């Protein structure tokens, strides 16, 4: 689990979002796996604009934060998982790290603010949804 809270908007993984989330809609695009949903106080997160390729992530099933090295984001094969069917996701970006399903929310952070959520895993590998190019939660 986890989100971002950006301004008046809530980021979180479009496969965990809440009945709240959905009746508070803002955008959700179920190829990058996310939703964002609009909230009533004022966040403090941040939003990375940068093209960065190092930072520190949060895994939860290891309560421990993560130097990485990641891809940019691109269109890559998902295999089928509780949520989904098999599929291209697209804004992924992958590093080699430890990821189970229930790290999904945890934050990638690098000098400029959060660049994305975890989002998949398996096999030694995490992938990040990217936030960077959603130019709109800096504003409105
Ligand atoms: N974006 C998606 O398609 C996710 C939907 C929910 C989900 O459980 N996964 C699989 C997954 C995520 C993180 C870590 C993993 C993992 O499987 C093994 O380790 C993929
Ligand atoms: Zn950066």
């Amino acid at each position: 689990s986890g989100a971002i809270y950006v301004g008046n908007y809530r980021v979180v993984n479009r496969h965990l979002a809440t009945h709240n989330d959905w009746a508070n809609l803002v955008w959700e695009d179920s190829s990058r796996d996310l939703l964002v949903s609009s909230t009533t106080a004022q966040g403090c997160d941040t939003i990375a604009r940068c093209d960065c390729q190092t930072g520190v992530y949060y895994c939860s099933s290891r309560r421990k934060h993560y130097p990485v090295s990641f891809s940019k984001p691109s269109l890559i094969f998902v295999e089928a998982s509780e949520y989904y069917p098999a599929r291209y996701q697209s804004h992924l970006m992958l590093a080699v790290g430890h990821s189970e399903p229930g790290d999904c929310g945890g934050i990638l952070r690098c000098q400029h603010g959060v660049v994305g959520i975890v989002s998949t895993g398996g096999n030694g590998l995490v992938g990040f949804a990217d936030v960077r190019d959603l130019l709109w939660l800096d504003e409105e």
